[PDB]
This record gives structure tokens, sequence and C-alpha cells, in this order.
């Protein structure tokens, strides 16, 4: 029924530099596409962004009490955090990890991620739908 | 329209080991609810499977010489391959690749993909799901 | 006579995980117990936590500058955070690194830490009996 | 005209630590010594200093949305936050990165930067003078 | 109740040295140290050191046989021995490793320990008040 | 008063490659802008660049020995040569190491120095800007 | 009761280079050995050669479908392929991994086998008798 | 006199992908480009291309039995290949190894070859002339 | 004739931790089959074992003035003594190294023998027949 | 028209070593095939040896200025020298590297090269004739 | 006046290999040269051998105690014994580290030494002369 | 009877150090005691130094030649040339690599030289009679 969608630092800035990298969609309309793709399917989109990792493991942590599945979507923390992991790993329901550019066509760094371990899934390079995607499989899980 | 579904070696033998590493869904089982989904979808899913990098490669080249999108689950051969990456290359279509298991939560060299820096995306660990939502994405390209 | 206890992120989710990890006490039990076993010893233990880096970086700075004693745990910005370590090179009285669980036992990123080479000295594996071990070394340096 | 000044973590603690590491003048003389320089130089800083990341990304959107040049000291995070550097590759002014201290004769770790790459220059080791020279820098610019 | 304490190569030379490295108490003053503690705590401990590997392996042998907790601080062959851990992996009871001086903060190599992941845990930099906080530990364990 | 300005391989070709990656001045210019600068802060700036490494060598020792300092831009000498580095460490007034271009922005060969740890300090990717700022350095020192 | 013997690329090529290597024995020699020894044993040996990963898959999935014991050697997809590890995998039967040279004696590249890890065990470096000896352990398993 | 060219995996591709990477000649007019070369210098040249390793082995097993030189571009399996370097071992007359595109100029993994140790030479980077200058090296060989 | 069986550190633990790593055969147990196996060959087997490095080399330095046959399992010394490669080197006779597990599905430092590359063959993972099967291909040889 | 073939290192010494690293053909009679070579080609060949890379940087400066193609065996210098790949990344005619001696075949320091991903193309392992094959390929360019 | 000279694990065997790798005199020879050699020198050499650690650290701690000078040959243990290097690094008279064989003409490994770090100088490849040598330089120290 | 003794880069200025670092000898003196010892011995020794690699490299091709031994301490070519490599690989008589300081005392790149593997044998850090110890073993040679 109810799903968090978690987007962390720099996620707020979508669609200010060029479309080449993450899209033309800005973080309200992706809001909004979420919104009314999770009341097609029947669920509750809760989608939250922060540049506060503190904010984000907040975020994590009533999800794991709630046991309610999360997207998330890290940013650059998704390469460098080892305090999100450990928040993640605490999370009973589905985790699906969610890059909007395709990371591995990127610098080497950004093909790390703590995440994705511990993660149900990824999704990668497919931007904004990627989201829509994610969403979709929880429908049906 | 078409979308090319490219599964490579032991990808026939879906359904055989513990569900717990690739589920319980036979290769037969997937091709007829690829096939299924892609006809709601309004595409039609040509679907093959193939343990030689020789045949995978043809039917790759035919794919980028009528520029259609290719699904590609690549088995062993995404850790190995760079001749498949050649292949995959010429494509102008897109190309995603996908895997059932999460690579991330296994051994460290399953981590590593010649495929994800020349593919458009990349879906891994949503199980054969990630078929279904990798056509969902090409009907909306 | 006063020792600061402080405990980085997600070290007020003690307790929630299996105690496989790092045992059945939660937060408030441990600042119980710390605080009852600093007095037996004629210490006075402030006890904080924080997921946030800055919040931990500012009570790291007043040690600094009340030449207090520092008993931390960092959680996972052990393994990450060089700005931690900025501040607490500049402690002049000892800083004791202490983990719950055992980290060598662990994934290999956690057997690395920015804290000990600057720390006096480093107890892990000993779960909660750590901090009050610390407390003891404290009250006969 | 305008130009950012951004420090990062722990710098606010200068002239705290034995002269030796990062030279004996406060923060706040820093930021006199360079208002007056910027003064002369016919500019106007603005210089801000946070120990929180989140503090310092807000800061480096304003710098880009207002294209205006940064000069930047991330301390800490210049070796370990991509988030940092995801925010400063928006900016479409210059980015001149600072350090007090020469990073290269100090830990190994302090020699990588994931700011460098995406900066237009970078100055280290000329101590406080570092921030003055860059503002001139940027005067010709 | 027995807790066998164990040390390895040049543990004997304790107290030759400047202080700066290990302290000034020697072996025969630690092992005076060890039994007064375990004593108070209600602990008979037995205290044995040697430079060969073969009669440390043996001890051990000993050790898991009698199912007795073990403190053990190996010397250089924290780091290079094998034969050791295996031998070690047998202890049925806690096994705590000690190191005397702050092992992070000197060469890289002492960085490394084949004992520290199937150890209960770990205290270094302590000095010898590593081996008393240990054997309260296993008073209270 | 006196101080050194010692380019390296190749400096003598400044303004020949596209003004892309060392700007459009050529080494006469740069020499007349360094003098010109140096005037106006009263020193006197002495100018010298050569291909050959004894050559280069010669006038750091001869620098050495006059107790001068040094702006050393060394080219491709920067990332191989210890000999360099040796006779750079016989230097007892400061040497300010300058790149014209963003190293870090370029192949990961040149992201090393072997004259950086052992520098005052350095300035790279301000063009020929990063010598007149480091004469001001040292009018200051 | 029936055992499979299984050789990948290069091994019909047995007998043609120097006996250095491989030892005079040719494959048909081999396959005659083998019988020989096995119906001693009392087992029937099935002795195939492939220089086509394909085939080699083909004949795993068998052994795997007929929980048949297989003693595989892979000639140099020993050390480069990953689909050929995922179809051992399979193998719920016994899986000796046999080498007629000793790789450890040879180029690095050869010290590293992907089977290993999967494989019951291993013999190396015995010639054509290390055929001889895995099927005298499968007659005594 | 004989002389074997031969092409690896998606050298039959040749001039269907922008002429930047691998030029505009296509693999037939390549056939015919060496034979009339060949017949120039008096050589027969047998050009062979196939996608599939045990072809190529094949092949190459042949010329090794005929103590023919080959001239082989490999593509993708160069760099990924043990079976084809064992296979080429066996050659007694040359091996030249051909690459179109200049490999060192590409990404990181095409700079290894299994195959350049065990050859006479390599020619790389010459486009298709150099299949042309190696049949010219054998014409004087 | 004369073969020596060398067990090293720790085999005379055999049979005393879980069946799962080493088989339930004690080391008493395996002299006697070794014994009776060799005797069924027609040889003498001299079967020794000692956890000290320098009696195991001085009765490799007796197999090699008597140019006897050495089967060494030399436990954890195998990954780390050069000391016993040295004394190995100089066998003349055959140098069959022996591992009762399988130590390529264990921990990676297990995976590396200074001792694999001086010996005619290694066999792991088969339990103690890996003895037995050793003895036998010396009977052969 | 005009081709310049410049030897680094060591060069001079040709034909003084054991034909088996470089051949039997001396510097002199390397000019004096060159010419001829080019004479028939209808080139003219200037063809310079130095062990002084400055002298070396010099000859490419000219090469650049002249845009004149470069046939160029750096010798050791190939492996060492950043200045020398500067140099040569000026020029805008063709730069083929060549090595007379299977580089490959050698010690692993020799399999890299500063120059190859700069250059057109690269020839190694075909002796003298290396040279004579670079002449072909300009004359045909 | 008294220096010791300390020959560590399969230095008792000199002269029983090829003398090719360690020169064809004896230890007993090597103690006579060495003997006959310091009394020239007006010096008193005491010569031991062990292939056991522990003697050999147990001569080292003597040595340190008496303050006497050590001429060591460690075999094996040079690349493998941190307790050896701790046992060295109490010496407060000169320690010269010797290796009969050129260490960095062989294996890769035998190019590390724990013990060069501490030692005052190394001598290696110079035969047994390498003793005569060092005793040499401390009759002048 | 003649010995060439060949000092490269930066020798020539020693004795303006600390004594630290290489002694207090100037070069001059150096020649000096050379000359001295070699008389004593019957040699003649011919001392040179330059800062200049193609002089050294003249001087190592004229001992080549005469097949001369050669006492060779490189300076920082030691660390990084090739060239340097290539011209004593020719020698045919003994060359001893003397360091006056101990390398492996300092930093890592100075523990990695080109010329060791190649020399006779290396004595380091005996200072300037290292030198003298070199003639004294090409006096027995
Ligand atoms: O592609 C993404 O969605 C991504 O997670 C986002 C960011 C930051 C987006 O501004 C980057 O830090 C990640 O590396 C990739
Ligand atoms: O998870 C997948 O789908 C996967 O692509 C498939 C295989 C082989 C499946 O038998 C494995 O070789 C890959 O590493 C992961
Ligand atoms: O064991 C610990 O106490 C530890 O410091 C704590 C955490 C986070 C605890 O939720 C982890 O991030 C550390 O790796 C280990
Ligand atoms: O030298 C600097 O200015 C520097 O950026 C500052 C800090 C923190 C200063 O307390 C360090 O974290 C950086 O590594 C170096
Ligand atoms: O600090 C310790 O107690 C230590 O275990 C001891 C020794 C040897 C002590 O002489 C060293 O070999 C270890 O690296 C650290
Ligand atoms: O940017 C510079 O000034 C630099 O020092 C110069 C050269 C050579 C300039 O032709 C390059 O070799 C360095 O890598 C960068
Ligand atoms: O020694 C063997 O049996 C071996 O498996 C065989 C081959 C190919 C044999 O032609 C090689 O590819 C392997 O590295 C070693
Ligand atoms: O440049 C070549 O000729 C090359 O051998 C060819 C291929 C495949 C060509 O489609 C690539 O796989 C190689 O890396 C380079
Ligand atoms: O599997 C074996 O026989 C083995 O040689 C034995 C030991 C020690 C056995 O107690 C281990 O140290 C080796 O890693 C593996
Ligand atoms: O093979 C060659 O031509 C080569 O370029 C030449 C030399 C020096 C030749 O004396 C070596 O330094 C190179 O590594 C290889
Ligand atoms: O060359 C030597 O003297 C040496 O120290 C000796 C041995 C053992 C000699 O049998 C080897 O273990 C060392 O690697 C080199
Ligand atoms: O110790 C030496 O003699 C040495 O060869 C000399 C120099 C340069 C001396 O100024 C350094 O470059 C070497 O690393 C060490
Ligand atoms: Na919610
Ligand atoms: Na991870
Ligand atoms: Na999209
Ligand atoms: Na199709
Ligand atoms: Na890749
Ligand atoms: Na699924
Ligand atoms: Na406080
Ligand atoms: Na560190
Ligand atoms: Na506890
Ligand atoms: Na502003
Ligand atoms: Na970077
Ligand atoms: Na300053
Ligand atoms: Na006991
Ligand atoms: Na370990
Ligand atoms: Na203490
Ligand atoms: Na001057
Ligand atoms: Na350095
Ligand atoms: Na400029
Ligand atoms: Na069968
Ligand atoms: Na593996
Ligand atoms: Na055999
Ligand atoms: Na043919
Ligand atoms: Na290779
Ligand atoms: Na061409
Ligand atoms: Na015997
Ligand atoms: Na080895
Ligand atoms: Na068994
Ligand atoms: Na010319
Ligand atoms: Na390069
Ligand atoms: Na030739
Ligand atoms: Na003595
Ligand atoms: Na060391
Ligand atoms: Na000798
Ligand atoms: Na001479
Ligand atoms: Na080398
Ligand atoms: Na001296």
């Amino acid at each position: 029924l109810i799903v968090n969608v978690i987007n962390g630092p720099n996620l707020g800035r979508l669609g200010r530099r060029e479309p080449a990298v993450y899209g033309g969609t800005t973080h309200d309309e992706l809001v909004a596409l979420i919104e009314r793709e999770a009341a097609e399917l029947g669920l509750k989109a809760v989608v939250r962004q922060s540049d506060s990792e503190a904010q984000l493991l907040d975020w994590i942590h009533q999800a794991a009490d709630a046991a309610e599945p999360v997207i998330l979507n890290a940013g650059g923390l998704t390469h460098t955090s080892v305090a999100l992991r450990d928040a993640c790993a605490e999370l009973s329901a589905p985790l699906i990890e969610v890059h909007i550019s395709n990371v591995h066509a990127r610098e080497e760094f950004r093909r790390h991620s703590y995440l994705s371990p511990i993660a149900t899934g990824v999704i990668v390079g497919l931007g904004i739908q990627g989201y829509l995607l994610a969403l979709r499989y929880l429908a049906e899980h």
C-alpha cells in the first residue's frame, strides 16, 4: 500500500543542468508523476528529498519501523555513506535503488554503491521512468 | 514496435536451481510472460536464448541492422566478453541490460559488467519482472 | 572527572536489529549503564548521540576546548569521515574509539578506520561493555 | 563583482591547533582579511563557513543560480564527498579550490580531491594568502 | 573461572625499549598485575609467554580442549601467522586479542591481523591495562 | 628580493598548441609579464627555461646555494623525476610549484607530482597568472 | 557408477607440443587409459572433448540433470569463463577439477580458476594420472 | 608461400560503424585487398573470419600442423581468451597480431593482449594497411 | 620405495573440529591408513607431524639428502613460509602438496601457496584420500 | 615527402648485444636501409639518434613546426617520459611508434608506453623491418 | 670488538644446491672464513646459525643487551617475519643485513625485506664476501 | 685492474645537505678516498659524476666496450630510468650498485630500483664506505 520514495543530495536540483545528465523534469514534476502513477497502481507514494544525511537516515528509520518499502536515490551518498547503508539494512520490506543517469557510463567512482549489496534490486539509466518502474515492481510484489 | 529479448549462457536452465538464486519460472514460462506483456503494450517481443557467444553476436548484429531495441541478459558473458560489448556498441536503438539476480549481493566478479557502460540502462535483482519492466520502458521510449 | 561519550549515526537504533549484530540493549539503557558505572568510578559521563556529522563535530570541538576525554563510537562515519578525524586530532585528553560489533569479522570496508591512528586506543567486539571498559581505563589514566 | 568564499568542516576552528598545521589566523580574522582585500580589488566577498554538508550544498546551489564565482575550501569533505562535487559541477563561473596546508606533504588520503577535476584551479600550501591570491585571480578573470 | 593469558614473540622483552612504544612495565610485573587483578575478580589467570610459535600453538590447543578463554597478544605473529589463526579458530570460549601499542598509529603492516576476524574482540593501544580490561570482560561474560 | 622562475621541458613551446590546453601567451610574453609584475612588487625575477633535466638541476643547485626562492614549473618531469625532487629538497627558501593547466582534469598520471610533498605550495589551473600569484606570495613572505 | 570426463579447448591437441608442457599421451590414448582404469574400478567413464564452450555447457547440463559426477579439465576456460562456473554450480554430485600441467609453475594468470571454489577438489601437475586418480576418488566416494 | 589471415569476432562487421573506429572498408573488400597484395608478393593468402572461438581455434590448429604463418586479428578475444593464446603457442611459423584501431587510445581493457607475449610482432592503429604490412614482413622473413 | 609424508602445524589436531572443515579422521588414523595403503603399493611411508617450522625444515633436509619423495601438507605455513619453500626447492625427487580442505572455497589468503610453484603437483579438497592418491602417483612414477 | 626517423637512448648501440634481443644490424646499417627504402618509395628520410631527451624533444619540436611525419623509437623513454609524450602530442602529421623487440614478451614495465595513446599506430617485434613498414604506411597515407 | 653473525633458516645448507644460487662454500667454511677475516681486523666474530625463529630472536636479544653489532642473514624470514624485525629494532649498535644471492634478480617476493628499513645497511648479491665486507665496515665504524 | 665509478644526478652536491642524509664528505673528498683505496688494492679507479643521463649512458657504453667493471650510484635515476638499465645490461664485467643512504628507510619510491635486477650486487646504507667495499669486492673477484 504505502511506498516511500527518498531522494538524497542534489536531487532537488533536477532540471537545472543540461538535460544530457539527468533529464529536464524538475523534482516537483517528479513528485507529481510518481503520485499519479502510484494512484493508478492503487498505492500511496510518500516522496521526500533532503540534502542532509541525518534527515535521510531518519526517513529510512521510519520506513524500517513501519515495515514500508523504500525507493531510494541517494545521489552522491550512494558511493560514500556506510551510515546510509547501515540504516537501509534494517529495512524488512523491499528496497529498490534508483539512479536516473547510467552511472556505469560516467566516472569510475560512480560505479561503486554501498547500497546495491543490501537492496532488493537496482535500476539505473532509465531516467525518471526508473522510479515509475520501481513502483510497478512494488505493486506486484 | 519490435523488441528483441536475448538471453545468454545458462538462461535456458531457469527454474532448475534452488528458487533462491534465479526464481522458479522456467525459460519457456518467461518467454510466455514476456509475449503476453508485450502484446498488452502493443509491442512484438522476439525472445531468444543461446549458450553460444557466436549465436548471441549474430542476433545482436541483426538488431543493429534493423535498428531494433534489445533487452539483453548475457549471463556469465556480462562479466567476461569484450566481443559482446563490441557488437552491442553498434546498436542505435536502446539496449537495456537485465539481471534476474542482484549481482551486487553475490561474488565480487559479478559486480563488473562490460555491457553497462554502453547500455541505455540496467535493471538488476527484480527477478523476471525485470524483463517486463524493460518492455514497459521501451513502450514509452 | 568528566568524560564525554559520543555516539554517531544509527546508534540511536540500538536494540532494533537482531541481537546478532549489536546486542539487545537500547541506547537509553546504554546511557543508564554508562552513568551508573561512571558514578561507581567517581566520574561524570556525558552521553550524547546524533545522526548529524555537524552535531558530532560540535561536541568534539567542545571536548577539545574543555580538554575532556572522549569515548567515541562514530558508527559508519568511522570508515568514511576525514572531517571527524580532523576534529578528533584537536583533542588533548585521551580518545578511545569503541565499536560494539567486531568490525574485523564483517565487511572489509569496516576494517578501516580514519579514527584509529589518532585515538589513544580502540576497543572492538566486546559489545556495550566496551564503553564500560573505556570508562575504567579513563578512571585510572 | 560578487565572490563567494565557502569554508567547510572544521574551518571555524582556525587558530586553535599548533600554528604548524594551519597558521595562527582565526576564521574571524580570515573573514576580515578577505573583505579588506576584496574591497581593494573592487569586489564584494561573501564569506561563509559551516560544518554541515547540507548547508554547504545550499550555498553552492545559490552561487550556481546567481552565476557567481566560488572560492571553496571544503576541509575534510574535499577527500570524501561526491555530493559536494555534484553541486560544484553546476557552477558556471569559476571555482577555485583552496587548501591552507600543503595536503601533499601530509597523509596520502589528503592527496586525493573529488573537487580538483571540476575546479578551474587549485591553490594549496600558501596558508591563508591562498584565499587572497584566489580573489586576485577572479578580479582579473 | 580459569583464563589463559598468552603472550607471543618479544613480549618477554617488555620494559627494555623506550617507554614510548610499549610502556615501562616488565613481563614479570605484568604477570603480577594480571594475577592480582584476576584474584580480585575471582578468576585464576594462567599467564605464559614464548617466542616459539609451536609452543604458542600448544598452549592454544590446551585452551581449546579445556574450553578455557584466552587473552592473546601474539606480538609480530598477529600480522603473519595463519597457523596461529587456525589454532585459535578451535577455541569455543572467548578469545580477546590485545595489543599494548596502538598498532593503527604505526606501520601499515601492523594494521592487519589474522586473528581479529576470529576473536571475540580486540583491545589496542591501552597499554598493559588492556589485559586487565580483558579479564574484566571475561569475569562478566 | 631575487626570485628564480624555472620552466622545464616543453614550456618553451607555450602558445603553439590550441589555447585550450595552456593558453595563447608565448614563453617570451610570459617572461615579460613576470618581469613587469616583479618590478611592481619590488622583486627581481630571473626567468629561465630548458628542456634539459641537467640544466634544470644546475639552476636549482644555484638557487639552493644562494638561498633564493624558486617558482618551478617542471613540465612532464613533475610526474617522473626523483632527481629533480632531490635537488629541490636542498632549497631553504620557498618553493612554489606551478602548473598552467589543471592537471587534475587531465590524465591520471598528471595527478601525481614528486615535487608537491617538498614544495611550500602548489598552484594549478590558473594559467599563466599562476606565476604572477606566486610572485605576490613571495613578495609578502 | 557413471562418471563424465569433460575436456575443454585445446585438449584434443594433447601429444603435439613438446612433452615438457602436457606429456606425450594423445587424447585418444587418454580416453583409452581412462576407460581401462574405469572398468578396473567398476565404473563407466564417458569421456568427451570440445573446443566449444556451448558444447561443454551442454555436457555439464546433462551431468547436472543425471546427478552424475564430473572430472573436468576446462583448458583455458578455467581462468576466464563465469558461464562454465555457473553450469558447474548446478552439479549435485562431485566435481573434480584436473590440470595436466602444474599451472602454479607457469604464468600468473593460470593461477586463478573460476572453477576451484565450486569444485569438490582439484588435482594439478600430476599429468594424465590426475584423471586416473580422480576416478579412484570417485570409486570410493 | 601460404599465409593464413584469421579474423575473429565482429570483424565481419567492418564498414558498418562510423569510419572513426575501424575505417570504411568492408570485410569482403579487405579479403580482396589482401589477396591482391599477396599475389604481388608471390604469396597465397587464405583469409577467414568467424565469430566462433572454436572455429578460430580449429583454423589455428591447422596452421600449426601445416607450419604456416598466421596474421591474426582476434577482435575482443585478444583481451579475454587464454584458449586462443594456448592454440597460438603451438605455431612454429611467425604469428603477427594485427589491430585495425589503435587500442592504446581506447579503453584501458583493450591495452592488454593475451596474444602479444607469444606473437612474433604486433601492428596496431594502421587500419587495414596493417594486414598488408604484415604480409610484406612475411614475404621477406 | 620410501616416501615421506610430512604434516605441518595443527595437523595433529585432525578430527577435533566439526567434520565440516577437515573430516573426522584423526592423525593417528591417518598414519594407519597411509601405512596400510603404502604396504599394498609396495612402498614404505614415513609419516611425521610437527607444529615447529624448524623441525619440518629438518625433515625436508633429510629427504633432500636421501633423494626421497615428499608428500607435504604444510598447514598454515603453505601460505606464509618462504623458508619452507627454500628447503623444498632442494628436493630432487617429487614433491606433492596436499590439502585436505578445498582451500579455494575458503578465505582468499588460503588461495596462495609458496609451495605450489616448486611442487610436482598439488591435490586439494579430496580430504584424507588426497594422501592415498599421492602415494599412488608415486608408486607409478 | 619528408619523414623523420628518430631513435632514442641506446639505439646507437644496435648490433652490440646478442642478436637475440635487437638483431645484428648496426645503427649506420639501419640508416642506410631506411634511406634506400625511402628513395624507392619516393620519400626523403631524415634519420637521427640521440641519448639526450632534450635533443629528442628538439627534433620532435621541429617536426611539429614543419608538419612532418615522425617514426619514433624512443628506447627506454617510451616507458618513462611524459615530456616526450607532451612534445609528440603537438605533431599534426602521423606518428608511428616502433620497437625492434617484442616488448610484450619481456619485462612487464616494457608493456606500458606513454607514447602509444597519442601515436597513429605502433609496430613492435618485427625487428628493423618495422621502420621500413612504417615508411611504407606513410608513403600511402 | 665483538661482532655477531647470525644466519637463519636453510643457511646451514650452504654448498648443497647448484653453485648457481648461493655459491660452493659450506657453512663451516663460511664460519672459518669469517673468523680468519675478523682476526685480521682485530675483531672477534661469533657466528651462529639456526632454522628456529625463536633461537634467532634469543641471539638478537643478547646482542641488544650487550650493545653488540649484528650481521644478519635471516634467510626466508627476511621476507616474512615481523617478530624478527621487532627484535632487531632493539639493537643499539649497527645491524647489517646480508644476502648471498641477488634477491632483486629472483622472485618478486624476495624483493621485500622487513629488516631493511631498520638495518644500518644492506649488502646483497656479493656472495659470501658480503659477510667479510660487513665485518670490514664494522671494524671502521 | 681498471674500475669505473660512476655517480649520477645530485651526487656532485655531497656534503651540502645535513650530514643526516648522505654524510659530510664532499664529492672531491670521495674521489680522493676512492683513489687512495684503489691504489692500496692495486686497482685504478676512474671516478666520474654527471647530472646528465646521456653523459652517464656514454660512460656505461665505454665500460661495456672495454669490458671494465662499474660501481654505479645513479642517484634518482635508479628509481626512474629504463634507459640506464638497458645500457647497464650490456656490461659483461661486474656491476655493483651503491647507495650512500639506506633507501629502505626513506620514501617507498626509493625502495624500487631498475638497476638491482641486472647488477651483480647492491650495497646500501653504509655511507661512502659502500664504494670502498665495492672496490674490495672487485679486487678479489
Ligand atoms: O543518476 C542519479 O540519479 C544519481 O543517483 C544522482 C546523483 C546526483 C544527482 O544530482 C549522483 O550523485 C549519482 O552518482 C547518480
Ligand atoms: O542474475 C542474472 O540474470 C545473471 O545475468 C545470470 C547468470 C546466469 C544465469 O544462469 C549469471 O552469470 C550472471 O552473473 C547473473
Ligand atoms: O560496531 C559498532 O558499534 C559500529 O561502530 C557501529 C555501526 C553502526 C551501528 O548501528 C557501524 O557503522 C560500524 O561499522 C560498527
Ligand atoms: O589545508 C586545508 O585548508 C584543508 O582543506 C583543511 C582541512 C580541515 C581544516 O581544519 C583538512 O581536512 C584538509 O585535508 C586540508
Ligand atoms: O602492541 C603490541 O602489544 C604488539 O602486539 C606487540 C608487538 C611485539 C612487542 O615487543 C608487535 O609485534 C605488535 O605489532 C604489537
Ligand atoms: O600545466 C602545466 O603547466 C604543466 O606543468 C606543463 C606540462 C608541459 C607543458 O608543455 C605538462 O607536462 C604538465 O603535466 C602540466
Ligand atoms: O594443464 C592443463 O591441463 C590445462 O588445464 C590445460 C590447458 C590447455 C591444454 O592445451 C591450459 O589452458 C590450462 O591453463 C592448463
Ligand atoms: O582494432 C581492432 O582491429 C580490434 O582487434 C578489433 C575489435 C573488434 C572489431 O569489430 C576489438 O575487439 C579490438 O579491441 C580491436
Ligand atoms: O586443508 C588443509 O589440509 C590445510 O593444509 C590445513 C590447514 C591446517 C589444518 O588444521 C590450513 O592451514 C590450510 O590452509 C589448509
Ligand atoms: O625494442 C626496442 O626497439 C626498444 O624500443 C628499444 C629499447 C632500447 C634499445 O637498446 C628498449 O628500451 C625498449 O623497451 C624497446
Ligand atoms: O641470498 C640469501 O642469502 C638469502 O638470504 C638466503 C635465503 C635462504 C638460503 O638457503 C633466501 O631465503 C633469501 O631470500 C636470500
Ligand atoms: O643514497 C644514495 O646514494 C642515493 O643513490 C642518492 C640519491 C641522490 C643523492 O643526492 C638519491 O636519489 C637515491 O634515492 C639514493
Ligand atoms: Na510513510
Ligand atoms: Na559494498
Ligand atoms: Na525517462
Ligand atoms: Na527481430
Ligand atoms: Na568497462
Ligand atoms: Na520477479
Ligand atoms: Na562535557
Ligand atoms: Na588512516
Ligand atoms: Na557486552
Ligand atoms: Na552571494
Ligand atoms: Na576524481
Ligand atoms: Na599565508
Ligand atoms: Na589453563
Ligand atoms: Na584476515
Ligand atoms: Na596502561
Ligand atoms: Na638568481
Ligand atoms: Na611523492
Ligand atoms: Na591566466
Ligand atoms: Na553420461
Ligand atoms: Na573465484
Ligand atoms: Na602422468
Ligand atoms: Na592454409
Ligand atoms: Na599476458
Ligand atoms: Na589503412
Ligand atoms: Na625417510
Ligand atoms: Na609464489
Ligand atoms: Na576423503
Ligand atoms: Na626534417
Ligand atoms: Na598512458
Ligand atoms: Na627484421
Ligand atoms: Na656475542
Ligand atoms: Na617494511
Ligand atoms: Na663471494
Ligand atoms: Na675507464
Ligand atoms: Na625491475
Ligand atoms: Na661511511
